[PDB]
């Protein structure tokens, strides 16, 4: 009925990384640790990084999906709002009401779960190119935070969960996210209320 949000390393040591990209004005996706949030533009690209202490198994994949954070709404579908799944902005692959695409990977694959009715987006975990340390998913989010009819200004989650073939829970992380025009400003802005708080 409600996916886990509980953070699990598991086995391999599974967790995420977000770059450091500040808070200026023209900024188009910033992270704040001390909110766990994501602040980002509608269908920008958010660099999303996956750590490991060992090397999972091959065919592990890695799939994001997107709950409402407050417990009242935690069993309502996060779906894009009646405009924008009704924009013929597609890429060809992702299904026009799943909030969160992947962007540039040919192996993604989109999941509306014929039980829970949830969306999802699962690509093959792959190891990091040589010199690089981590690897990294590119996610776009469709919809902004305040679509009327959609999410309509209640904040989201995104679950992070690593899988094995079988569809299994290796590890999971998670974020909340708030796409909107001014990310900078508005990490920002909550940032001082933490603080203030
Ligand atoms: C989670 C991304 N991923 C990593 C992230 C960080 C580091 C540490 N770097 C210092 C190693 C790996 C790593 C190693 C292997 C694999 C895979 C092998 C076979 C697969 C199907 S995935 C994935 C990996
Ligand atoms: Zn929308």
């Amino acid at each position: 009925s409600v996916p886990s949000q509980k953070t699990y390393q598991g086995s391999y040591g599974f967790r995420l990384g977000f770059l450091h990209s500040g808070t200026a004005k023209s900024v188009t996706c910033t992270y704040s640790p001390a909110l766990n949030k994501l602040f980002c533009q509608l269908a920008k690209t958010c660099p999303v990084q996956l750590w490991v202490d060992s090397t999972p198994p091959p065919g592990t994949r890695v799939r994001a999906m997107a709950i409402y954070k407050q417990s009242q709404h935690m069993t309502e579908v996060v779906r894009r709002c009646p405009h924008h799944e009704r924009c013929s902005d597609s890429d060809g692959l992702a299904p026009p009401q799943h909030l969160i695409r992947v962007e540039g990977n040919l192996r993604a694959e989109y999941l509306d779960d014929r039980n829970t009715f949830r969306h999802s987006v699962v690509v093959p975990c792959e190891p990091p190119e040589v010199g690089s340390d981590c690897t990294t998913i590119h996610y776009n989010y469709m919809c902004y935070s305040s679509c009327m009819g959609g999410m309509n200004r209640r904040p989201i989650l995104t679950i992070i969960t690593l899988e094995d073939s079988s569809g299994n829970l290796l590890g999971r992380d998670s974020f909340e996210v708030r796409v909107c025009a001014c990310p900078g400003r508005d990490r920002r802005t909550e940032e001082e209320n933490l603080r203030k708080k």
